[PDB]
Formats: structure tokens, C-alpha cells, sequence
């Protein structure tokens, strides 16, 4: 009834514009309720900015014409799930994919707030997918690399006063939660902790 | 993680004895779901047992409820306001004397030292006001090395703090996550 605006009340805030703010995308349920369960400060806190990455993309894959990852699979999982079968496959897992023919779109996305580290992100990614043009190659698959650099949280399953909104509470909710631990760390609790150490 | 938290109850149950004293913190600790918080409560049950055995040998009653000072005075008849919240590891309330007990564990000299004095302080800044309302401090403060107690055998107490400190680890290893990760980016913006 009254609001008090203190950590509680940013959680049932961050809450309330998940549910209704944020989309009724389908590839968006899983991520929503893994939000929505959240309890502990700094746990909403994570899950909150996993489910805002999520929303970005998502937004990628469908601006690049790419399936979204859902199940964060493994370029050799998504190769092997079509009946291709490349065996020598460093660890790569595309925020997007899509097979046509013999040709595998993958893409990577971004974001970042300062050209020096937006070109270094740009790069990288470049590279991440670059190292395995040839094994692609040699299984017959010809590889569409895609790196998909943003430079700011915009998309389309938000509003942007939404979106601007969730991650001030988002923000706040991190001053809490540092404070809360710093707390922590000088209660008899920690020290217990410190002291478990005998192992 | 689930089998983690499925090893220690299994351990609380079966390896811990059943002393009637333990029976609250026991519960307490069987019904936590969430890693920081069976971390707590694990250590809360350990702290228990040797809080347990150093009132059983400080011929104290051991402050099972967390009564204040205060209120183990007016449970005695004795009033003595304005007294500062103070709640004790033991206690015993004989003729005019009131034994106050606190234990602690520290697992480094340089820790038990400062851990020895903050206790031994906490405990005399009330002894003038406890002396005005006709009570005599008698003020203990028992200082432990380890975790070692009567109610576990050495190798459980020790796969129990295991257990607990391997929790503790994957808490750390998770958080460097959050730390090296696209989400710690976006938060830290
Ligand atoms: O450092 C210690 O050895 C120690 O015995 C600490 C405690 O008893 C407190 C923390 C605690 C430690 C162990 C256990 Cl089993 C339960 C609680 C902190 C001080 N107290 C804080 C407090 C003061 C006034 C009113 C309520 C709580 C009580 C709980
Ligand atoms: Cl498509
Ligand atoms: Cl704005
Ligand atoms: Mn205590
Ligand atoms: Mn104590
Ligand atoms: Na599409
Ligand atoms: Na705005």
C-alpha cells in the first residue's frame, strides 16, 4: 500500500515490468520465469540482466534473419543435429544459426559503450568464428559469419523508457546488494567462513 | 549441488547426536534449500555443537532461545534496565552472581587473539550496570581452535565441513562468472 521504494519493492518493481512490459515472446518464457523465481537480491539481480541480454539476442537473430540459440547449442551440436559431421570443432557457441543448403549462417552479438572497446569486441568475435572456416570447408559446409556489434540495449521486445527503467532498478538493486555483502563480510558469519578454511 | 545438499542432510540426520539442544538449529539447516543459506545455517550447526560443549563444561545453561541479558535477569527476578542488547553463548544465574559465557572459533593465532579480546570487551561494558542492580559479573569467554566436538565423529565433522566449504567454492567460482561475462559488462553499465 505504501511505498517505501527500498530493496523489496525494487525487486517487486523489476517484477511487475517483466510481466508486463517485456513482450510475450515465446523463446522469452524460460528466461522470464527463471527471472520471476528469483528470491535472493543478488540473484534477481543476475537472472534480471541475463533476461535483458536475452532480449537483445534474440532481437539480433531476428534483425539477421538467424535462428535464435535457445538452447545455447554447440556449432558441432547444431551440424551434428543436421546430419553433417565435423569432428575436429573447437567450442563455439552462436548467439544465432541458420543452415540453408550447405551454407551455415552463424551469428555473434554485442554491445558496448565505447569505440575503443566496441572495434576490440568487433575483432574478437571476427576472429572467434574466422578459426573454423576450414573445418567447415572440408565437411562441405561454407560458413556466414555474422558479428552483430550494438552500442546500446535497444530492442524490440521493450519499450525504451521500459527498458531505460529496468536497468536503473537493475542498477540500484547492484548498490544494494554490494552493501548488503559488505555487510556480510563483517559479521560473524564470514569469519566463520574464513575460519572453515581447516579444509 | 543437489547431491551436496543431499550428503550433508544425510549427515545432520544420521552423524550428528541427538542431543535435544541441537534439535532446533538441526531443523533449521535440513529445510534450507538455497547454497548461501545451507552454508550459514551449516555453520550455525557446527558453532551449536561447540557452543553446547563448552556450556556442558563451564557448568553454564546453554542459550538454546538466544535470551537477552535482560531477559535472563527478569526470568530470575532481577530488573535492571537500560542494559545494552546482549545475547550470550551461556548462562547461569547462582546466589548473586550471574555467569555469562561466550565461545568462539578461530582458526589462526593472529584471529583468536583479536576474537578473544572483542568477546572478553563485549562482556565488560555491562559488569558497572550489572553491579548497580546487585549482580555480580562473572564473565567466561572460551576460545577454540577448531570445530572439534562431542557430538560428531572427527571423519563427519570433517566431510561436513568438506561438503560446506565445496558449496562455498562453487559460490566463489559462480560469482567469477558474473565477473568475466557479457552480463558483467551490461552491469557495469
Ligand atoms: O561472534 C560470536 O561468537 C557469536 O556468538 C555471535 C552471535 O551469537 C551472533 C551471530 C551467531 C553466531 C552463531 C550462531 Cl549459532 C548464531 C548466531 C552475532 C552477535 N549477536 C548479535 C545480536 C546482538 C543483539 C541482538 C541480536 C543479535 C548475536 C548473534
Ligand atoms: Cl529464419
Ligand atoms: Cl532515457
Ligand atoms: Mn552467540
Ligand atoms: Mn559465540
Ligand atoms: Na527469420
Ligand atoms: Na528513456
Amino acid at each position: 500500500k505504501h511505498h517505501h521504494h527500498h530493496h523489496d519493492e525494487i525487486i517487486s518493481e523489476l517484477r511487475e515490468l517483466c510481466l508486463n512490459y517485456i513482450e510475450q515472446d515465446e523463446r522469452l518464457s524460460r528466461q522470464k520465469l527463471n527471472f520471476l523465481g528469483q528470491r535472493e537480491p543478488r540473484m534477481v539481480l543476475i537472472e534480471g540482466l541475463k533476461l535483458l541480454s536475452r532480449c537483445i539476442e534474440i532481437d539480433s537473430a531476428d534483425k539477421s534473419g538467424c535462428t535464435h540459440n535457445h538452447d545455447d547449442k554447440s556449432v558441432e551440436t547444431i551440424l551434428v543435429e543436421s546430419g553433417i559431421v565435423c569432428p575436429g570443432l573447437p567450442l563455439i557457441i552462436p548467439d544465432g544459426y541458420k543452415l540453408i543448403d550447405n551454407s551455415l549462417i552463424l551469428l555473434e552479438c554485442f554491445v558496448r559503450s565505447t569505440p575503443a572497446s566496441f572495434e576490440k569486441k568487433f575483432i574478437e568475435d571476427t576472429n572467434k568464428l574466422a578459426c573454423i572456416r576450414e573445418d567447415l570447408a572440408v565437411a562441405g559446409v561454407t560458413l556466414v559469419p555474422i558479428v552483430d556489434g550494438r552500442c546500446d540495449y535497444d530492442n524490440s521486445f521493450m519499450p525504451e523508457w521500459a527498458n531505460f527503467k529496468f536497468r536503473d532498478l537493475l542498477f540500484k538493486l547492484l548498490e544494494y546488494s554490494n552493501q548488503d555483502e559488505k555487510v556480510f563480510e563483517e559479521s560473524e558469519y564470514f569469519r566463520l567462513c574464513e575460519s572453515l578454511k581447516t579444509t
